[PDB]
């Protein structure tokens, strides 16, 4: 745990990152990897073909250009696009996600300077003085960013083009009537209670079975489009087990091509059948609808007003953009939502515990490998531990997403925000306070050196490996080698994906926690946490501009969540110092360290009353302004046309 | 503290109450006291003159009719009026205030039976079992009453006649503009943002000086209408000190009549001056207005929607009925409200402490009188202590009201609810946990016997003295003897007042606290608490029907507050038993007594999501129904006429 030990591991992790950048340089120069490394430009119609014609030079013919700005030149170029241009290139969501990395640099750089000028040089009421200073600074910076992001969201919303969700609401829990269909009920309610501005509605149907059948047919056609063009004629005789196709030569059914072609044809038959049934039954129709209005002002009124005396019926909320709608969860009974949430809350409790064991044992196998085996030894025993941690936790965002989908959120945006909130609690317990303490199948917040190696593995070399985009590269390459069957591009496996708020934001928040909690005590984690923020800003800006494509636009609606998690980190820090310098210390240290959490909570409440309203409520003056200006620019728009078929199930 | 000691004091307090009922009988038979004891009937136009012609028989000629139903016959007669008739005689507010006494009887009677059948007969995990049972019962009964009162409020609101507040909102914090008056700003905002339904507005002015001058003139005219008709001609030569008139022969200025008549005339001159100034200046105009709408639906929309992007400007809330408006506080800058609230919060902290000292010393002077002086001795030493407590605390509701008026609430209803909330905190600390513990200029919740005597003094003999209405009787009699100058009634000093939510409800809640906290431990306070609830139901029903007149109609809007205070009592009880049977006891007692508060909080949250919405939000379907039915019954109403001058300052 000496400076030299940490310095050796730092060099290793820095070299790994630089090696990743050298491989990135090579791979991005290859003309056949252009659609993976520059996918956003292809999606924005600003890039044409792999090499201005397709697959030409830049490859192994010239390898790379050995220097310094041959593998690190993408960095200054990622910082060139102005933020305004990036709001219109990528989106507001992505631009404000980048601002969380910048917030970290603005919060932790001054606090690291203070900790490396007060603590270490004179190495104590200074611990409590610094704690105050650190909290004041973090809060000032949080307030300034709450303001900026609120104003950005408001400007974006005012200039955003017509989207169907600006006029629509989702009415849920429409009370059942024996003589009226959901559609009739909905129409009548909104023609009597919102008489002047109701335009149209779209009842939610359960086309989940039909959707599943359509997806099966794509999988069945894709599965053996491969073995239909492996060599055509009499192709493969793969014989998997009977479950979901998959496997391959692990059962008995040899046969031939197109996933036994009859399979695709029988799926198509069941699709036709279900298409008739789901349209003609009214049993598929759910007690919910998507009600659209003539104005955005009216939709705002509906979204923020109570409709009936029963607080659980006619529940109106702003609808999501039709591309953000997670349609499978719109067919879940509202009654089940509460129980589903409870079941997933208790499964989350078990998940946490299960993982504590592996993490403690990750650190245990580190010591065990040490036993099995000086500089090198310690180095590897520590690094390997962090790699194990990373491997166990790359599997966490996916589990948390399935749990969020079970709970029943009907928007991809909200699912990603719930998954990020749950990951914070996992990180609060298992990657922090309650990990080594919950060992055995004083020492609550673990130890500095263990955390340092994780910051260097997950947040230095891990963020560098993100730029290499290996998983998407492999997938594209396998798709374009096996299931190609295209003249050129009718095979789009270029799908880049989004930033991954449910994965990326929890990482930022773990380093915000680590940084804030340890700062008054030790000043050692801070330098490593700062390199994360800077590297990640530049790697993610490059990826937001060149690769990732947003799947929704929430206009930074996640900011209240991000803010609240940094406030939590601040509070946890203060509480931990009231346990370190609360024991004995001074009698006057107690009132100081007890006022800090009160000030922080009061600040949070001020920010929730000044800046949070911009994210949770749409002002009616803003809505009216948008409406009036649109009705002047486009004096005659048929909004009924645009809004009617906007919320039909994609199938 | 023996049963006999408590029994002796019970008899004394019961006799005091019966003596009060015998005096009441006499005084209510006197024909000259009819306008004090039957004031509500005179106010409802259902009673004519003191003795069907005025001042005739029933007095000392026949005294009273010595029996049992001569002084206790008013009790069955108070219980005769059906509740529906009482909603239309007195109001919903008063009918649901009576239901808190009935809630107490429905909560504590079954729990007293259990405590007197589980505890004492077998006098322990029974303490923890009973605690569970008591909480389940209290919660069941709270949920049932939340439902009933919600449905009552909703039915009342649907049948309530046109009141100006059903169409009006109070916009606060209208942003200042250099070229526009508040009126112009308000009109323009609501004609562009609520275009179809804005009707009219009424800007708030500061006519506080004018109001004060008008009130001074009434006091100056009244002061010596007395000494102008004491004997007319050359009357009194009273010479008070120079401050606020008052006193009398305690200074120098002898002179003569009409408070030195010139005084009334000079006040009238200043009134005329201020009348010109306040109307013609626009400096008196405050940044607030009362905006009325064409429909109640539109006003509901405005009240429950955000208007602008600045969360502290254009703040709209339902207006109060013009008679509920506390006009002096509408002229307080919004900026000052926060600081005023803080100053009064810290003054409340000091108030509590100041009083702890007297209460501890109240029960110290009890012991000291004991020392100065067997059955009689103990009896008086205890009773006198309770009387002292009552005397120190009759002065608390008034202080708490001035504190609420300082904070800046602009409705008498809200002022009474804030004063009742503050009195709960006073009672939680000083008349309970933190009184003897905060002694000296284990034993947190004081002791049973001390509380028992207070229940019997404040809640038995105190509620009986309420029926006697002595203060209002004295005032009327002095007014009609001194400042009469009427042919018959142009002198209305019959003002009965209201129930006093700021005084009466905190008493109910102190006995709910005492009852709930002590119940699992001891079963002794419960019988006395139950007599309070029953006596108070009957005394207050009589007074709601015969005497008290409501000054506002909130349609039971205070119920969420009442509910939450019984939930607090429940939680405090559980926490106290986790301190009594948490110490040692069992290891399995801890998980049981730790789940109880969680269940109680979960119940509260369920009730806040199911039944609280009816009190805090006006459904839009309900508003539309009221509007449509009114527009059919009265097809052509000029609402502008009715709403325009409704919110002008009464001066």
């Amino acid at each position: 745990a000496t400076l030299k030990d940490i310095g050796v591991s730092a060099g290793i992790n820095i070299l790994t990152a630089f090696i990743f950048f050298i491989i990135f340089a090579f791979l991005r120069l290859q003309p056949f990897n252009d659609r993976v490394y520059f996918s956003k430009w292809y999606l924005r119609g600003l890039r044409s073909s792999p090499a201005s014609g397709g697959g030409f030079a830049g490859r192994f013919v010239n390898l790379e250009l050995r220097s310094y700005l041959k593998f690190l030149h993408w960095m200054p170029e990622a910082l060139k696009m102005p933020e305004r241009e990036l709001i219109d290139h990528a989106g507001l969501d992505s631009v404000v996600y980048l601002r969380i990395y910048w917030l970290g640099l603005k919060i932790f750089a001054p606090i690291a300077m203070l900790a490396w000028a007060v603590l270490v040089p004179v190495n104590f009421w200074a611990h409590i003085i610094m704690a105050y200073a650190f909290t004041i600074w973090t809060c000032y910076m949080l307030m300034k960013e709450y303001e900026t992001v609120a104003n950005m969201r408001l400007q974006f919303l005012a200039s955003e083009g017509r989207r169907p969700d600006q006029f629509t609401v989702l009415v849920r829990n429409v009370p059942p009537d024996p003589d009226e269909t959901v559609s009739e009920l909905v129409e009548h309610f909104f023609l009597v209670n919102h008489p002047d501005n109701y335009l149209t509605h779209q009842v939610v149907c359960n086309a989940n079975k039909l959707a599943d059948l359509v997806s099966k047919k794509t999988k069945l056609q894709n599965w053996l489009d491969y073995y239909q063009l492996k060599y055509t004629r009499n192709n493969s005789q793969i014989r998997p087990i009977t479950k979901l196709g998959c496997l391959g030569l692990c059962g008995q059914k040899v046969d031939a091509i197109e996933h036994y072609i009859a399979e695709v044809d029988k799926t198509s038959k069941e699709i036709a059948e279900e298409r008739e049934n789901v349209v003609n039954d009214q049993k598929s129709v759910m007690p919910a609808s998507f009600v659209s209005f003539k104005t955005r002002w009216a939709a705002a009124v509906c979204a923020q007003t109570t409709q009936t005396r029963n607080p659980t019926e006619w529940l109106t909320e702003w609808a999501a953009e039709p591309r953000d709608i997670y349609w499978p969860n719109l067919a879940i009974p509202y009654v089940s939502l509460t129980v589903r949430r409870l079941v997933m809350n208790v499964a989350f409790f078990f998940l946490t515990f299960f993982f504590i064991i592996p993490i403690a044992f990750v650190q245990s196998l580190a010591t065990i490998e040490g036993i099995e085996k000086d500089f090198i030894k310690s180095l590897i025993q520590g690094l390997l531990a962090g790699i194990a941690l990373k491997l166990f936790l790359i599997f966490l965002p996916a589990i948390l997403m399935t749990m969020s989908k079970f709970e029943g959120f009907t928007s991809v945006s909200f699912l990603e925000r719930r998954s990020a909130s749950r990951y914070y609690i996992f990180n609060l317990v298992n990657v922090f306070l309650g990990s080594v303490i919950a060992g055995a199948a004083m020492a609550i917040p673990m130890k500095a050196t263990a955390f340092i190696t994780y910051i260097m593995v997950d947040g230095w070399a891990g963020v560098a490996g993100e730029i290499l985009m290996l998983k998407p590269l492999i997938i594209y390459h396998l798709k374009n080698a096996f299931l190609v069957k295209t003249e050129k591009d009718r095979e789009e496996a270029m799908n880049p994906g989004s930033i991954g708020f449910n994965t990326g934001e929890p990482q930022i928040q773990l380093y915000f926690l680590l940084g804030l909690v340890y700062a008054p005590v030790t000043p050692m984690l801070l330098p490593f946490i700062l390199v994360f923020f800077a590297l990640a800003y530049v790697v993610y800006r490059h990826q937001i501009i060149n690769v990732y494509n947003q799947e929704y636009e929430s206009a930074a609606a996640f900011w209240p969540d991000v803010h609240g998690r940094v406030i939590t980190a601040l509070i946890i820090s203060q509480l931990l110092l009231m346990g370190l310098l609360g024991t004995k210390h001074a009698a006057s240290a107690a009132p100081f360290l007890i006022a800090l959490p009160v000030i922080t909570i009061g600040f949070h409440r001020f920010c929730k009353g000044r800046f949070e309203p911009a994210f949770v409520r749409y002002p009616l003056q803003e809505a009216m302004m948008k409406d009036t200006l649109e009705r002047a620019r486009e004096p005659n728009l048929n909004l009924k046309g645009y809004l009617q078929d906007a919320y039909i199930h994609p199938v």
